[PDB]
């Protein structure tokens, strides 16, 4: 029984050549082979050679790409046709697939062939390619002619087989030749250099199957794996992907939809990014059709495995028909899995597509919002309408949810169509739906009511992490003298106000989980009960489709609520769109100028004229319209009437200004302060000294290396008018404008070096200088001044002027993750009585639904109550879920508020605050809102996919061997991408916070960026930002959609092999399909459960590594006699290399109220700090009035104990809560208190009384209520001393009326030890102690031994 080629039979009689050769019908067949087999034979070794930096792509391509893949659909469905011949008949006889498996072959390899022609340029070798193709449609154009004269026609399946590669292969070989035409070079006598010469990230130009499965990804994703991924790393993105190039084409939109609003954004929108919108569109609904297809195809498969030969032969040949095969089964299954493997590649190419264009509308809207920030008028009517927060939100918010709606915007073309197929095949597989239709509202009705209680949840919270912000900045304060647990004990109160506000955001937000998890089971129930009891006319396949239909629901519902959103977006940028723009040597004529576009001119009759070569001091009463009058000659005021004559020695030149308001970047200080200039050492350092900026800079602990500003290190208003001064200096121009810098700067001293430095740098410019301000010591003197009285200019001219108009009287007047920190988490978290719960009711909920699955089986196979026992596993899990997390959050927060209030100063000293309240905040907000719905999530997703698969094995028990290895390349693909997915996470944020740090920086110092029309270079910043940002999103939505494919191939592989092992079983050992059925159906929601799986387990790292930063905050009557001698004590903070304090046994007498001050910078802070107790004394003896005080309750010891500070706060309050909270005393204490110390007058002008609040510090109360409530605390704590620090910044009478309220501290406690850098004026003391450089050096019990030494009279003097 031999290899016969056509076949034996009939003595030899297949093989007559007889009546012609080309009659025979087996041997066209053989004529058929030989082109295939000819190109493999001249093309394998010139394929070696390919297998022993510049690419271009040949034109017209995609069609051949087209061409080529329906062809191989084709030919290998002519594979199933010949299998399927060939088998059932007597004979072998091998004339039926052998041509078929070499011309399969031999379309790979002309693939292979293309694509390692088209890596490298060297066009004349097509030559072979288009010389095989047309031999080929030659030869079956031969074939498909005798077919036609033999008059078989459509009804056998050969017939169309064969017609449709014939008009396959003449329309490629038209593509072949239209290339040939083009790049002509076989017959002809005589690129992407662009695309060429940049970025990385070449998918955009690459082949289709780098289009498709992202294999341009994988030498990056394994690259990631060894080094992480820099920035630089990450590439330079294209020009197609350049948002100047996407802004550059909406705006030609926007002109052309202008010239022929809301409506009008819609339309700009729509001209550019339809053509590409619209092929997403296609895409997705072409993934929806082939994704809608897939239930036929098993429901056919196992209806003709129940029904348990061909009857056509032409000319003794048996030819299939169609019917039959689409009858059949084999054939089926293989085109299931083509199917599911095309399908699920193009729902991922329309994600991408979605994406792509939602970077780019980021990128274009942001630059837009950007270009109409540097036109924006910064009136009192642009900017005092609209705040800094208004743009930020809408720029952070509004851009990054109008792209999330362009990402959910072929969803609302997709899901009704979902939905209305859903229906129809529903109706064709079960006869004559509503309840899965109705489960879409249902998710809309609960996120609404979840987004109203999370919005309330929000605003309420946010006042609890506000008060918790003001009970943590006065840590050390409150600490101090021990009044921690009150302020616990209101945040306690706060805590469970938003506890009962969390809890109803977890109900609400369990029953969406619920009713997800729970309409289809109602709706099959319905559905079959109605087909039994109601209908009684006639299943796995309906569930599938189930399963098909009920994914898209409540993506459709989040898909309204973001359409919603959108639209309210798009209104308020519209209505933002059409604000007030700005507008279109020194002379202003007509004068008329207002900040209202109409009405009301704010400053008129101004004819003031400053020309070239001069240095104006100007002069004004106050607030005559100084700022504006400086801002109108920069153009920045609505001039109405008047003309501006301009020139620079028309266009405007680079003016120097400067506001009353200062601004700093948010950058380094000498970042802050050559502001995008070359660097020189000469004129830095003379503006250091000018402005006094060398102390300045050695005041900060990096100088001109500090962050600067907000979000770093927090200057003061002073130093940031001086900065500003500096910044307004360096930059080297023919002009400069200083609107009255020393009006803030109260250093007297510092202000005549800066205006001797300031008329020395105009002098040595010869440059027109024109400073605004008060300070008439010079500016009457040598200056060409100019004087606003009423909005008006009186005189611009000499100093003989204002000698003429009245005006000298007032001259002289690695990578390691979860499980132990995880299990340290649910372990201190849940408690095991309601962890084993959810695990068990998980676990139940899962088992009733494969039971229940096979319960279906079982009656479909023959022709409740476990759905119902699933519908209340359900909603039991997830009030677990929910109640359980709840209950999680509250007690960590109880636990959080308790290691926080049991800490040292020293640790706050160390660590900011921003630390802790970041970890604080954001990781109880992580920990209280967002994880218990995810690990929801992921133990019902991994939960399903692990019962898939053993759904899997159950069905087939040979699959659990194609488990082993699918499950490796599952756990080794889950941990590369893993690792290239967390970096990536983190450095989309990193990129993505500079952004809207840049909308701020702009934003807050705008007048001055428009005043030196240096706009380009943060056009050009702006568009780094935007760059920077868009590749990091580009990067991690390839990457998930690569991690899609890679996971869903591999589920696909599952899905083949379990079907092929279960029908296997079927056809021979007949294995009842029902269980190999059900074990399908999760095969298919393997495919996306996979999916979920993955998605959602990287969610899942990244937010329990916050939980991380919670571990690591979770791992660290009265006495009068003031007599306490301390003996010899000396303190140590690191025990490193230098105590302060040493050996000092010194008493304090009682009476004898030692103030002690000492050498500021060796031993003056270390006894101060050291003197509550708060620090380590480490050695010595310490007694106190008798009485040990090492062994002490240092709380009871810090509370009755009261002291005063150097910068002193008041906790906002009652003001009996601001006095004593915990103590409330009495009254007449209170008033005494109150009265006697100061703000008596605010405090009985208060509107309250000592029921009243303090605003937030006493906001208006005074300055010196602050040391009022300090001597409040003195008089109430029953407090003998009261240990004085002295004032940083305050009056002289405010000097005063301290050191008489210590008078009168003395007049009636009598004990106190102050401690004053400011030596002069802590001579007021009885006795006083020196502790130069670490020593008892001085001590004077009487106050003349200061005043008659050498030294202390030295630092008195």
């Amino acid at each position: 029984m031999p290899l016969a080629f056509c076949g034996t039979e009939n003595h030899s009689a297949a093989y007559r050549v007889d009546q012609g050769v080309l009659n025979n019908g087996c041997f066209v067949d053989a004529l058929n082979v030989v082109p295939h087999v000819f190109l493999l034979f001249i093309t394998f070794p010139i394929l070696f050679i390919g297998w022993g930096s510049t690419w271009l792509h040949f034109p017209g391509h995609n069609l051949r790409w087209i061409l080529t893949f329906i062809l191989l659909f084709v030919l290998v469905c002519e594979i199933a046709e010949g299998i399927l011949s060939d088998g059932v008949t007597e004979s072998r006889h091998l004339h039926l697939y052998m041509p078929a498996g070499m011309a399969f072959m031999a379309a790979i390899t002309s693939v292979v062939y293309y694509h390692n022609i088209e890596t490298s340029n060297f066009p004349k070798l097509l030559i072979a390619l288009l010389i095989y193709w047309t031999l080929a449609f030659i030869t079956k154009t031969i074939k498909f002619v005798k077919f036609y004269d033999h008059a078989i026609g459509f009804s056998q399946l050969r017939f169309c087989l064969t017609g449709l590669l014939v008009i396959l292969y003449g329309m490629l070989l038209l593509v072949e030749v239209n290339v040939i035409r083009v790049r002509r070079y076989i017959f002809f006598k005589t690129p992407e250099d662009l695309q060429d010469l940049g970025v990385r990230f070449l998918q955009p130009f690459v082949n289709l199957l780098s289009k498709g499965t992202y294999w341009w990804m994988n030498a990056f994703i394994k690259t990631a794996h060894k080094k992480p991924i820099d920035l630089r790393a990450i590439a330079k993105l294209p020009i197609a992907m350049r948002a100047l190039t996407n802004y550059q084409r909406l705006c030609v939109a926007f002109d052309a939809q202008a010239r022929k609003g809301a409506r009008a954004i819609w339309r700009a929108l729509c001209h550019a990014f339809g053509r590409r919108l619209i092929l997403s569109s296609t895409f997705r609904i072409l993934a929806d059709l082939l994704g809608f297809a897939g239930p036929l195809c098993i429901f056919g498969i196992v209806d003709h495995l129940g029904k348990e030969q061909p009857k056509t032969q032409f000319l003794g040949v048996y030819f299939v028909s169609s019917q039959e095969f689409l009858g059949n089964a084999y054939v089926l299954a293989v085109l299931l899995f083509l199917a599911l493997l095309l399908q699920r590649t193009f729902l991922q190419a329309s994600y991408y597509v979605a994406i792509e264009t939602g970077i780019n509308l980021r990128g274009a809207i942001q630059t837009k919002i950007y270009n109409k920030i540097m036109h924006m008028s910064t009136s009192n009517l642009s900017m005092g309408e609209m705040t800094a927060g208004q743009i930020c939100n809408l720029v952070a918010i509004d851009t990054n949810q109008l792209m999330w709606f362009f990402f959910l915007c072929p969803n609302l073309w997709t899901m009704p169509v979902q939905i209305i197929v859903g229906v129809i095949l529903l109706y064709y597989i079960l006869g004559v739906a509503a309840v899965i239709i109705l489960l879409a509202p249902v998710q809309y009705f609960v996120a609404t009511k979840l987004s109203q209680a999370q919005r309330t949840t929000l605003e309420h919270s946010n006042e609890r992490l506000k008060q918790t912000n003001e009970m943590l900045r006065g840590m050390k304060l409150l600490k101090l003298y021990a009044w921690e647990s009150i302020f616990c004990s209101r945040v306690e109160v706060t805590r469970r106000k938003e506890m009962t506000s969390l809890r109803a955001f977890a109900v609400y937000t369990s029953i969406s989980i619920f009713m997800n998890t729970a309409i289809p089971i109602a709706a099959v129930l319905i559905t079959f009960v109605g087909h039994v009891s109601f209908f009684k006319e006639s299943a796995f396949a309906s569930l599938s489709l189930f399963h098909i239909l009920v994914t898209p629901l409540f993506l459709l519902s989040s898909v309204v609520r973001s359409t919603v959103k959108a639209l309210v977006s798009v209104q308020k940028l519209s209505e933002f769109l059409s604000s007030a723009e700005i507008r279109e040597c020194v002379q202003i004529i007509g004068g008329f100028f207002t900040w209202t576009p109409d009405g009301i001119p704010t400053l008129s009759n101004i004819t003031i004229r400053i020309p070239r070569g001069q240095l104006t001091m100007i002069v004004g009463q106050v607030g005559c319209g100084k700022s504006s009058l400086l801002l109108a000659t920069l153009g920045e005021m609505q001039k109405v009437s008047g003309a501006v004559f301009w020139n620079s020695n028309r266009s405007r030149g680079p003016v120097a200004y400067a506001s009353q308001k200062p601004w700093l970047l948010n950058a380094t200080v000498e970042e802050n302060i050559t502001f995008e200039s070359p660097f020189n050492k000469q004129r830095y350092k003379m503006v250091i000294e000018a402005c006094s900026l060398q102390p300045d800079i050695d005041i900060l602990p990096h100088g001109d290396q500090t962050q600067i500003g907000e979000r770093g290190i927090n200057l003061s208003g002073g130093q940031r008018q001086r900065i500003s001064v500096a910044r307004a200096l360096y930059q080297q121009t023919n002009v400069v404008f200083l609107d009255d810098p020393f009006s803030a700067l109260d250093v007297h001293l510092s202000d005549h070096l800066m205006q001797a430095g300031i008329l020395e740098l105009l002098r040595d410019d010869k440059r027109t200088v024109v400073l605004v301000t008060h300070k008439l010591q010079y500016l009457p003197h040598a200056d060409w001044i100019i004087a606003m009285k009423d909005g008006t200019i009186q005189r611009e001219g000499t100093l003989k002027d204002f000698q003429r108009s009245e005006c000298q009287l007032f001259e002289h007047w690695q990578r390691a993750k979860i499980p132990w920190r995880a299990c340290t988490k649910y372990l201190s978290s849940a408690g095991i009585l309601l962890l084993s719960l959810l695990v068990f009711s998980q676990l139940l909920k899962h088992m009733v639904l494969v039971a229940i699955d096979y319960w279906l089986a079982k009656w479909t196979d023959s022709a409740t109550l476990l759905c119902s026992l699933g519908i209340v596993l359900c909603l039991v899990t997830s009030v677990t879920v929910e109640w359980t997390g709840l209950k999680v959050a509250k007690r960590l927060h109880r636990s959080l508020l308790n290691r926080i209030i049991l800490a040292p100063m020293r640790f706050f000293e160390t660590t900011p605050l921003g630390s802790i309240l970041n970890r604080f905040s954001s990781d109880c907000n992580t920990i209280d809102q967002h994880i218990p719905s995810t690990l929801e999530c992921l133990s019902r997703s991994t939960l399903l996919c692990v019962s898939a698969l053993t759904v899997i094995s159950y069905v087939t028990p040979v699959f659990l061997v194609a488990l082993l290895p699918l499950a490796v390349v599952c756990y080794f693909i889950q941990k590369y991408f893993r690792v290239a997915s967390r970096d990536l996470q983190q450095l989309d944020d990193t990129t993505q916070l500079p952004l809207v740090s840049h909308f701020a920086e702009t934003v807050e110092g705008l007048t001055t960026i428009r005043a030196f029309r240096y706009e380009a270079r943060f056009q050009q910043k702006l568009l780094e930002y935007t760059d920077s940002n868009n590749i990091a999103s580009l990067f991690l939505t390839a990457a998930n959609r690569w991690l899609e494919v890679c996971m869903e191939y591999i589920g696909a592989c599952v899905v083949l092999i379990a079907a092929a092992t279960s029908i296997s079983n079927s056809l021979h050992r007949e294995l009842s399909a029902g269980l190999v059925g059900l074990g399908l159906t999760y095969a298919l929601m393997v495919s996306n459960y996979l999916n979920w799986m993955v998605r959602n387990l990287a969610d899942m790292e990244i937010q329990l590594g916050a939980v991380k930063r919670i571990h690591a905050l979770l791992k660290t009557n009265w006495p009068d006699q003031g007599k306490i001698q301390i003996q010899n004590l000396s303190v140590r903070y690191d025990s490193s290399l230098k105590p302060v304090l040493k050996h000092v046994n010194t008493l304090i007498s009682p009476g004898q109220k030692i103030g002690i001050c000492g050498r500021t910078g060796s031993g003056k802070s270390s006894f101060s700090l050291a003197f509550f107790r708060m620090v380590d004394m480490f050695e010595g003896r310490i007694i106190i009035d008798g009485i040990d005080i090492a062994k002490l309750p240092l709380h009871t010891l810090r509370s009755r104990l009261s002291i005063i500070l150097q910068d002193p706060v008041l906790f906002s309050g009652t003001i009996r809560f601001n006095l004593d909270p915990e103590k409330k005393c009495s009254d007449s204490t209170l008033w005494e208190a109150l009265e006697i110390a100061q703000l008596k007058l605010v405090v009985k002008a208060l509107p309250g009384g000592l029921d009243a609040i303090i605003t937030e510090g006493g906001e208006n109360f005074s300055q010196g209520q602050r040391q009022l409530f300090c001597l409040a605390r003195a008089f109430v704590r029953k407090t003998s001393i009261f240990i004085m620090d002295e004032a940083t910044a305050s009056i002289d009478m405010a000097t005063e009326n301290i050191l008489q309220k210590v008078v009168m501290t003395a007049f009636a406690d009598r004990t106190v030890v102050t401690i004053a850098h400011r030596v002069h004026t802590i001579l007021s003391a009885d006795l006083v102690m020196v502790l130069k450089r670490g020593a008892i050096l001085e001590f004077d019990k009487p106050e003349t031994l200061l005043s008659q030494k050498d030294s202390v009279f030295a630092s008195f003097v």
